[PDB]
């Protein structure tokens, strides 16, 4: 029955079928990206249509196409040719990342630059990367990947203990050729493995450890009805599932007395990009967009209970489309739970002699991804106290390289002769806002200083200041931590009980931003990641900070062509958009497989409610 | 067996014994701390000699004294008469929060200002604060108290949601005269009351949530020897307890392989503050120094099982000394526990097709302490992969005046009438360090942007930079979240397999530091709060950043003393002083009583191991 429903299995053969027949999916063609369609802006509108947008690819040359299909309705809605030289490629298939490590085993440039290494080239993995857009005039229209080597001495050896320096190779692979081939020169591979379940580098395994069994004895808290709406704790929300984006939240929302108040209308990790700092021309171009080049949601693991997720666990099972329309089950794709979060609040007080004490939870929704060497688990908190948070938990293998005699600037050492490459992990974080409806506004909150002086003898007052953003022209914000700088998203019509408008505030890890120099390509691709803040009046096609096509696309699209528009944003529809990451440079610690380390955000309630809105909460 | 085990019940008892022979502890005496000293610095030290420091007040009006006392042997070390004018008063005493309510109901200018409001002089509460020290000349070497009122209405009433504003008076606890009654003018007293409590108030309790069990079914992980010394999980740690610190770690080491490690000699929170930001005179004054005016230890809480703490709990109860030397127990006030936290490490790999996953884990060693309104809860975690964090958690009731008809730039509004100014908690951890020994040095770590030009023709790289701290002249350290600034503490003398010094790094929050005008009282005697990190060459009598007598000192003792000496720190015996807080703006939803936030700080190993430490932790 609802609109925000996961996509079936049924549904994605019934848009294969609709394709079909429409002429758009003959055997030429491969499906890219396939999701579901939010809603448009209208309560009730057109009671059930559920569309579906595609990508559509061609093996053969021809231009792809953007379709949009109503699965309700058994129709093309609309089908677009795409020039991808002038608006980007489609996303890199899974099909095309095997075709790299193929044609370079033949290819007699590859065989040379091997055998110069005394490698064999049965031996030699090939990790396929996207390429960007650089200074190469000829890939221009064309769909490349960029290769780069790593030795695996049995089939079971972790191949990025052996990194080949000094070689890479682009390929085109639709044509199937290979058209450059660049060696700088021999590098020693380095020797060392780096197998983390060897029993001779883990030594004996700890006998310490003793269980921890949590249980829910009387089942959890929380209920899911229509597939994926939950109810926990006064909160309602519906989780989705986007193969771009991964787990997006839809609808989120307070019970408060007799009233469902809605607080964000979505929420999603809208794009993350990785841009590498090592200036070496083999490494030089390495910039992941993880959800606009890869579509993390199609990596997405299936998680183990008791391993992955450890209580009483409710999982989701998504369906994606392959690249031929047929429904994939990602199974137990997504993990549901309630944890303990320690201590609520807390009073012991003298004059009354009450004693009082209540215990905090929070509700967990997660996934985890899978890109070549990096594993990244997606966290979505809600605490009984108002409180909403993202955390990203970013483990896996460290991207390696040769570690230069000499020493580098922008490499740390991990092993004998073993490199591993200055990089960040940067999420922008799309946040559809709705406090209590969707007239809403952004205020800047400084910390203010005060001089000492009249009205502040004794030098001891502080305040704060808010800025309303008043056009999209102006709401291009940084942190500043030293101020103790915040966001709050208010609604200017909506007031609690002492006349103030309603807010909730945005806090910030205030990490660093993107650090690429101003004029290179990665900061004209990735533009959202050189500002902490971006607010745009929300518009149906604005969806990704990057644009719809990232994959081989200059600058020109995303964020900065949309706040061009210099919309009112001063009570009205809008649409947050948050940039964080981490900036690492690998430790010795994380080799041979890295310790999860975190980045996030969180919004808190800012006189959204009237009083605690935890006051009912039994003492257990 | 152990030096550094908990002070016994029968130690504080010889104590109070030496000091009653010695002619120390006649009936006008009064213990304001007690506590046991740490062995001095020795690797040889064998012969046992456990020494109490003793500060005894006179309340006939006599000199106090510092008394250092030899529990082994029966005798008096030393015993010095102080000059309070000069070095500063002693230890606010429990004794003395009941005289100021007292001696006011008395006194016809407060019986006077009450009449005027109508309010019966036996419903109004009298919080006793610390006086500092302003513009009154004849507070010079007494012992002052200021006093701020509340209306309870009846016995069991919050008598925070009613505060007196308009009225303060100060008071001689000694000679037991009120020296002012200031009154500015009536404001109206908020009637709405705030029982948590009242079924009134919070409606229908929540029957919605379903217990969540946590439990060992084979006990704990880890072991207690010798009453306080832990072994966990390859961590090696002694607790101690202080009532004027709290929880005290000792000699945390690591034992890698057969190896044991040292990283910190001592870990403390040295001092807190809790600056008010109103320029009210009725509140201007208003500084807390929990630690060093009140002791946090002596109101440490009791903590229930399922309640306070949850799962497998080992209990320490901490004996302290009462005002007359006799033992006092603070039952289960220290609560210790293992708890689950998530996915340490995570790979799926493609190319061997290995799937990985270990869970982490970290120790909880915690207390809970109440000071008038506010509660406060001290945690230190240790985790598998070598990371050791703090985390303090405020709670308990904020502190409230009128809300004034007009508004305010230095108060909230919580509801009708009723405001809480504005004020910051600011935290100092004093982190004795011995990185694999003494011999320790410090460096600041900033990321380092770099141009695009040649040698970085795609203007992608990027860097950073260390400078060590050589002298503590420069080693007044501000943050910078801007270029990701962070410390590391390192031993230039002991290196890992790679050739460089073994370290652990410091991760700050950056959140403000202290807001008032540096020319302040408060900025005087709370200097180590106007910067983030400060680094001093150990000396055992440099204990606080705030100095021994933080009660009524007129400014500049602690570390700006410390740092005046300039003394080399360029690998040697070193002590890392950290100031982190929490900037508060009161929020509706912090009344009537307030939900947990949040702020600290962690270490982590950088290059401190060979390589990961945790590839020994088992699947389960
Ligand atoms: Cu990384
Ligand atoms: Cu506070
Ligand atoms: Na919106």
């Amino acid at each position: 029955a609802s609109p925000f429903r996961l996509a079936s299995a049924g549904e994605i053969s019934e848009v294969q079928g609709i394709l079909r027949t429409a002429g758009l999916l003959g055997p030429e063609k491969r499906i890219a990206y396939l999701g579901v369609l939010d809603p448009a802006r209208g309560a009730g509108s057109e009671a059930e249509d559920r569309r579906f947008r595609v990508f559509i690819h061609d093996v053969s040359g021809a231009r792809p196409q953007e379709v949009t299909v109503s699965v309700t309705n058994g129709t093309v809605i609309s089908a677009v040719e795409l020039d991808t030289a002038a608006t980007g490629e489609l996303p890199v298939l899974e099909e095309e990342f095997e075709v790299v490590e193929q044609l370079l085993a033949t290819d007699e440039r590859w065989l040379k630059a091997l055998a110069a290494r005394n490698l064999d080239v049965s031996k030699v993995r090939v990790a396929p990367l996207s390429a960007g857009v650089f200074e190469y005039a000829e890939e221009r229209g064309r769909r490349i990947l960029r290769g780069l080597a790593f030795v695996q001495d049995f089939p079971e050896d972790s191949a990025w203990a052996h990194p080949v320096d000094g070689l890479v190779a682009y390929v085109d692979v639709v044509s199937k050729e290979v058209t450059r081939v660049i060696d700088t020169g021999v590098f020693p591979v380095p020797a060392e493995h780096g197998n983390y379940t060897d029993p001779e580098l883990t030594g004996p395994l700890r006998t310490t450890q003793k269980p921890i069994s949590i249980t829910q004895p009387e089942g959890p808290s929380f209920t899911v009805t229509g597939g994926n709406h939950i109810e926990w704790e006064k909160w309602s929300l519906d989780v989705g599932f986007d193969v771009r984006e991964g787990v997006v939240l839809h609808n989120i929302a307070f019970r408060d007395g007799d009233r469902l108040r809605p607080i964000i209308n979505r929420a999603s990790i809208a794009e993350m990009v990785v841009p590498y700092g090592d200036p070496s021309p083999i490494r030089s171009w390495q910039n992941y967009f993880d959800t606009g080049e890869y579509l993390v949601g199609q990596y997405a693991n299936s998680l183990e209970l008791g391993c992955d997720c450890l209580g009483d666990i409710t999982y989701l099972s998504p369906v994606i489309s392959d690249a031929f329309g047929n429904p994939r089950e990602i199974r137990n794709g997504i993990c549901m739970h309630e944890e303990d979060w320690g201590i609520l609040a807390k009073h012991s007080d003298l004059w009354s002699g009450i004693n009082y004490t209540r215990r905090n939870r929070r509700m967990v929704i997660s996934f985890f991804t899978t890109i070549g060497n990096y594993d990244y688990g997606f966290y979505w908190y809600l605490y009984l106290d108002g409180t909403i948070e993202f955390e990203a938990k970013a483990t896996g293998v460290v991207f390696t390289s040769a570690f230069p005699e000499g020493g580098s600037d922008n490499i740390s050492q991990l092993a004998p002769g073993l490199g591993a490459p200055f990089h960040q992990h940067i999420f922008s974080a799309r946040l559809d806002m709705a406090i209590d409806g969707f007239t809403n506004r952004v205020e800047e909150e400084d910390v203010v200083r005060q001089t000492m002086g009249p009205g502040n003898e004794r030098g001891n007052a502080f305040s704060r200041k808010r800025t309303v953003l008043t056009r999209e022209s102006e709401a291009v914000r940084e942190a500043d931590a030293r101020t103790g700088r915040t966001w709050i998203i208010s609604n200017p019509e909506s007031k609690n009980r002492l006349n103030e408008p309603v807010g909730y505030k945005l806090h910030a890890h205030n990490q660093p931003t993107l650090l690429a120099d101003p004029g290179s390509s990665i900061a004209r691709r990735a533009a959202f990641a050189t500002k902490d803040l971006w607010v745009t009046r929300y518009a149906d096609d604005e969806r990704y900070p990057t644009g719809d096509f990232v994959n081989q696309h200059s600058g020109g699209a995303g964020l900065p062509s949309y706040i061009a528009q210099d919309r009112d944003i001063d009570g009205q529809d809008i649409v947050v958009w948050h940039t964080f990451g981490l900036t690492h440079f690998p430790r010795v610690e994380d080799w041979p497989i890295m310790p999860v380390d975190t980045v996030g955000f969180k919004l808190r309630p800012e006189g959204f409610f009237d009083r605690s809105p935890v006051l009912d909460v039994p003492a257990n």
